[PDB]
């Protein structure tokens, strides 16, 4: 059904199995997305206890199918076109002057729920760096996610740099290299070059004692 | 290769990873299938000791590619057409007045062997019901497995009700809801409505000390009128 699966509010489940410098953890998120307005509303729990990395470093890894593509750009939405069978999303994330994340996720419908299941491996992080030292502010900047077609692989590639505010007023950069490929065998919409423009708020549930992240996000496509 | 993979006798491996009301168990079966006559000959062993559920309730979960499709119905054999890459088979099984099984299996060739790997989760069973209370006879009835095309998923659906004999002369019903989808991305046979008609005998191997089941099964497709040009 592709884009037809996103005409209303869709329940979301996200699971991340993580290992950073040997620190293993598991994050589960639940909530809902509404692609007609480009909005996500999610709560994440670290079920394994205190997260060994800052929550903001996990935001990009933790469902671009919920981006709002305006009417004139609907035919450049690879993400929805791959549904319900879904797509594989792979990243390498280079934290400047620090370690790297490598991720692999499957994003697909399981029944009426959109599910993002992720494995993340992090290596070479510095003990007193901004990441293991938890020096990053609990907030998130606006970015442009640049998307281009990958015809040879019937999918897309994306490139962008995330800017993490540091507590001392500096910025921690994280270069993202991304590849998406369809899981199913029905055709997809290999887009012209464009980008997603993102906005994100991070907050807390004041009644939640577990280590957790409430996230609100709005994303719209542009550049065509 | 498809149908061509089933012209002779084919070795089978079956593995079931199970959990029913918290009872973990594991079953491995080996044997062979002969699709030209629709015959399975298999022996199953539990590696986890005595099963928490009766052997007969696991029979349908434990390779419909070995069904005999008569020559005039060969164009309706979805199961063999997905081979060797294989198919995913998913069911929900509702035991009347009792619990439910949910199963996901991949059926495919691994080398020369047809392999069925299954995950089973059972929930909401009654402690002294026919299943957890082991009140089902060690036998198996004849059924019609009703198959229909699922064009939107390039696969099939099946509906049927299994009748388990209970030791007091009553019957324990289990409503099966089934979906199959190809693993590969190549064309498959999508059938007209038809059914599989089944017969099964359950026995023991007198030399086997583990909890186990020997199974012999004959299945033949039917419900489509004979035509000389196999239309």
């Amino acid at each position: 059904k592709g884009e037809e699966l996103f005409t209303g509010v869709v329940p979301i489940l996200i699971e991340l199995d993580g290992d950073v410098n040997g620190h293993k953890f598991f994050v589960r998120g639940e909530g809902e997305g509404d692609a007609t307005i480009g909005k996500l509303s999610l709560k994440f729990i670290a079920t394994t206890g205190k997260l060994p990395v800052p929550w903001p470093t996990l935001v990009t890894t933790l469902v671009q199918a919920f981006s709002r593509y305006p009417d004139h750009m609907k035919r450049h939405d690879f993400f929805k076109s791959a549904m319900p069978e879904g797509y594989v999303q792979e990243r390498t994330i280079y934290f400047k002057d620090d370690g790297t994340y490598k991720t692999r996720a499957e994003v697909k419908f399981e029944g009426d729920t959109l599910v993002n299941r992720i494995e993340l491996k992090g290596i070479d992080f510095k003990e007193d760096g901004n990441i293991l030292g938890h020096k990053l502010e609990y907030n998130f900047n606006s970015h442009k996610v640049y998307i281009t077609a990958d015809k040879q692989n019937n999918g897309i590639k994306a490139n962008f740099t995330i800017r993490h505010n540091v507590e001392d007023g500096s910025v921690q950069l994280a270069d993202h290299y991304q590849q998406n490929t369809p899981i199913g065998c029905g055709p997809v919409d290999l887009p012209d070059d464009h980008y997603l423009s993102t906005q994100t708020i991070l907050s807390k549930d004041l009644n939640e004692k577990r280590d957790h992240m409430v996230l609100l996000e709005y994303v719209t496509a542009a550049g065509i």
